[PDB]
């Protein structure tokens, strides 16, 4: 594709300068790779996010089959999803946020104080992705298996589907022997009277629930250190002081959110930036670049970790709106202030991006603190 191409390597380097240029050519842009309308624009993403009966998540709709194993709350819509979406939310709110964020402190002091004696360490190997897969273990209330503490084998035909098929089958023990917290242990005791069937799209919207609390925190933390780190004087800014944290993860969400596209089948014509997108054709949200629209955001290509307002669609909108926003915040505010603790915070080597254009995160980030 001449204006696009999402796995171009010169793209995966530093792909906001392509999203710029292409919103200010063709905010909506039907890409034929792609098969899908790819919109660029805050306010034609927000819309998109809005309408379940216009723009849905069931692909069915559009006489698309569903894998029977990834049937679940991500890929219903209402009214099929809402008796999951609220048990999901009931389960979610009943946590202790106060109390994870206390042994997430801890456990991101531990962490570092290890890596500390290092000269140089990968921060996604050796933190992100341990820090991020001990949040959600601890959150949902499970205990990682023995034979695959790091949960290697669901990472991502059939071992694909044996993989599924093997966690699912943790699922269905979770759920028949629940531990004494979690959301999971909640699931279990709220499932009675919720609506909900404990049958295979419960145990589907687990392992869901699962991913979205583990790939997508890992790669954000990664994210959100790397563009402090390349931007000039964005790391001694909150050395200083000179900005809150509550702010600055805000902005760092808008300015490299891991998520890049949300995939919507359009179920009615409907017009977009002066095109006309056609039931049974696929939307894609590109809220990555939605995230640095100049329509919403003021200066949206430089990081400004003080940012008021902030109107970001990094942790979606709508039906599928992101449950767990309140433990992502909680893990990046742990992560920076255990990371601002220590004094010399500094790159240590060439990042490496992951060849994905849906979900945005680094493979390496060499790095050492002082
Ligand atoms: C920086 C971290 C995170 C980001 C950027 C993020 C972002 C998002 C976004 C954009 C969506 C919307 C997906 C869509 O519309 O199709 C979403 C959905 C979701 N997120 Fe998150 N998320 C994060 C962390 C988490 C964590 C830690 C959890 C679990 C505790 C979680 C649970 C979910 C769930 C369950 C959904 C699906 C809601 C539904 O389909 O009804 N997220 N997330
Ligand atoms: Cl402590
Ligand atoms: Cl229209
Ligand atoms: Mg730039």
């Amino acid at each position: 594709d001449p204006l696009f191409s999402p796995l171009d390597p010169a793209v995966l380097a530093d792909p906001y300068p392509v999203y710029r240029r292409l919103r200010e050519t063709h905010p909506v842009y039907w890409h034929a790779g792609l098969d899908s309308w790819l919109m660029t624009r805050h306010a034609d993403c927000t819309a998109i996010l809005r309408d379940p009966g216009r723009f849905s998540t069931d692909f069915r709709k559009i006489d698309i089959p569903t894998p029977p194993t990834l049937l679940s709350l991500q890929t219903l819509d209402p009214p099929d999803q809402t008796p999951l979406r609220h048990l999901a939310l009931d389960a979610v709110r009943a946590q202790d946020l106060d109390a994870l964020r206390k042994e997430l402190t801890l456990f991101a002091d531990q962490l570092l104080d290890e890596l500390a004696d290092r000269e140089s360490f990968d921060f996604i190997h050796d933190y992100a992705d341990v820090f991020t897969l001990r949040a959600i273990t601890r959150f949902i209330g499970v205990e990682p298996p023995e034979t695959d503490e790091a949960f290697a084998r669901f990472n991502d035909e059939e071992p694909g589907l044996r993989a599924r098929a093997h966690f699912n089958d943790l699922v269905r023990s979770w759920l028949g022997d629940p531990g004494p917290h979690g959301v999971l242990p909640d699931v279990v005791r709220l499932l009675p009277g919720s609506g909900v069937e404990a049958d295979d799209v419960l145990v589907n919207s687990v392992r869901a629930f699962f991913h979205a609390g583990f790939e997508v925190p890992s790669r954000f933390l990664g994210n959100a250190l790397a563009a402090l780190l390349a931007t000039p004087g964005a790391w001694e800014q909150l050395v200083r002081g000179d900005v809150g944290l509550d702010t600055a993860v805000e902005e760092l969400i808008r300015y490299v959110g891991p998520v890049q596209a949300l995939a919507r089948a359009c179920l009615q014509d409907t017009e977009l930036g002066g095109m006309a997108v056609k039931e049974g054709q696929v939307v894609t949200a590109l809220i990555g670049a939605a995230n640095r629209d100049p329509d919403q955001f003021p200066d949206p290509e430089t990081l400004r970790l003080d940012r008021k307002p902030n109107n970001h669609l990094g942790f979606g909108r709508g039906a599928h709106s992101c449950l767990g926003l309140n433990v992502a915040r909680i893990e990046a505010h742990v992560t920076l202030g255990a990371l601002l603790r220590h004094p010399g915070v500094r790159s240590a080597g060439e990042p490496v991006v992951r060849p994905n254009g849906t979900l945005r995160g680094l493979s390496r980030l060499p790095l050492t603190l002082g």
